[PDB]
């Protein structure tokens, strides 16, 4: 493929400029699986050599499902961190139930599941319409403001604190800590612990179990989470339901500020195809990994017992074989197969219904308050070679 030697699609100094689309673009024509080696010292944590980029929608959706071959526990599955992490860092992951594999993630996947009926999901409908209203009210008389901060960042964290039933008085230092707690290399954030945020919520989290949907984990069906489980589960919600959600608004609203004709669409008919648009649009998690637990044959390439194989959602949901005109910004795409939420497994975004309800509340709210809203300047990208995030993103609401 036509890449500039060297180049690594999990590189850092990339995405804090700009997401390589045309790089993407290019691996699918030329090399759809293609093995993206790494320098020592320039692995982000890991020292393997490298690993191999998968680009296509019918690709990661295959990983994804075979999950007897394709590990999340055998290196995890954020596939960068600083160059400089200690391995024992990377391994103490495996206490969440994203980086484990069967039996063990079977079994916290069927208790965890008490916590996302559609029933539980359903009855945080009306408070978080009453706090999606109010947040866009306020934003709205502000005049102008950072999106991120005043329309982004609150309804995503009141999701998760209204789904654990938190006392209000106790929200401010819960969402303080989930802020806190996926890393980064953003020279913005570089004075943040998440060790020392991810002890506290734990210990936190143990504390409200002990004196008890909270209720329903951790009381025995004889099977239940142990209180320290019910910790681990808090800090996965912190880092799989917060910054992603957050950036699937952001970049839905930067989307409809490059098509005014579709945020002139939506504003007229809130159509049901949007909020899953919305999630292909953003892909706010770019990729995932998986580590091969034996030889596997993928669409001809021999992958090998033990290689990593990262799962670039940021291609696949643009993959020209599978959508039709991927780079046209559709609020009615049909069909809509995409892998925001990964690829149907084991591991599929369990939160993902609780995401699309609050996506649609937020953006019901912008064009109930705001609709003629504009931006002022760039947004600023987060330094990150796995999380697709925007630190900030100045506008005028009253336009
Ligand atoms: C647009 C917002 C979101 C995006 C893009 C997203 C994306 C994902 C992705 C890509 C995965 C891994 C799936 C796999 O490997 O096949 C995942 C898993 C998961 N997500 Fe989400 N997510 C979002 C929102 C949420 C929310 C709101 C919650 C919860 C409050 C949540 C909870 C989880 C959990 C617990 C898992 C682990 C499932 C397991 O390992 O069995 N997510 N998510």
């Amino acid at each position: 493929p036509n890449l500039p030697p060297g180049f690594d699609f999990t590189d850092p100094a990339i995405y804090a400029e700009r997401l390589p689309v045309a790089e993407f673009a290019e691996l699918r024509s030329a090399a759809p699986i293609w093995w993206n080696g790494q320098d020592p010292g320039k692995g982000g944590g890991f020292h393997d050599g490298g690993f191999w980029a998968i680009t296509k929608l019918n690709d990661v959706k295959e990983i994804s499902r075979h999950s007897d071959v394709f590990s999340s526990y055998e290196n995890g599955v954020i596939p960068r961190f600083k160059n400089d992490i200690a391995r024992e860092d990377i391994e103490v992951q495996r206490f969440v139930m994203l980086n484990m594999d069967a039996p063990h993630h079977t079994r916290l996947r069927k208790i965890i599941s008490r916590g996302f009926t559609p029933r539980a999901v359903g009855r945080l409908h009306d408070e978080l319409q009453e706090r999606a209203q109010k947040i866009a009210a306020e934003a709205a008389a502000a005049g102008s403001g950072d999106f991120v901060e005043q329309v982004s960042c609150e309804l995503p964290l009141q999701a998760i604190a209204g789904l654990l039933g938190v006392p209000q008085e106790d929200r401010g230092k819960l969402f303080h800590w989930s802020n806190e707690m996926t890393g980064n290399e953003d020279p913005e954030y570089a004075h943040i612990d998440p060790k020392a945020s991810s002890a506290e919520l734990i210990g936190y989290a143990m504390k409200m179990a002990e004196e008890k949907i909270v209720t329903q984990l951790i009381q025995a069906d004889g099977e239940k989470l142990s209180d320290d489980e019910f910790g681990f589960f808090v800090v996965m919600l912190a880092v799989a339901g917060n910054e992603t959600t957050r950036n699937s608004i952001t970049q839905g609203m930067m989307a409809f500020a490059e098509h005014p004709d579709q945020w002139e669409l939506y504003k007229k008919v809130r159509p049901e195809t949007a909020a899953d648009e919305i999630v292909r649009w953003a892909t706010p998690v770019t990729a995932f990994q998986r580590t091969a637990l034996r030889d596997y044959e993928l669409s001809g390439v021999q992958i090998k017992k033990g290689q990593r194989v990262v799962m670039f959602y940021r291609s696949a949901n643009f993959d020209e074989e599978v959508f039709q005109d991927p780079f046209t910004f559709n609020i009615l795409r049909n069909p809509n197969p995409h892998v925001g939420f990964g690829g149907t497994g084991a591991h599929y975004c369990i939160g993902a219904n609780l995401a699309r309800m609050t996506i649609n509340l937020i953006f019901n709210a912008v064009a109930d308050h705001m609709p003629d809203l504009k931006p002022i300047s760039a947004p600023e990208r987060l330094r990150s070679g796995w999380l697709n995030g925007i630190k900030h993103w100045q506008v005028d609401y009253t336009g």
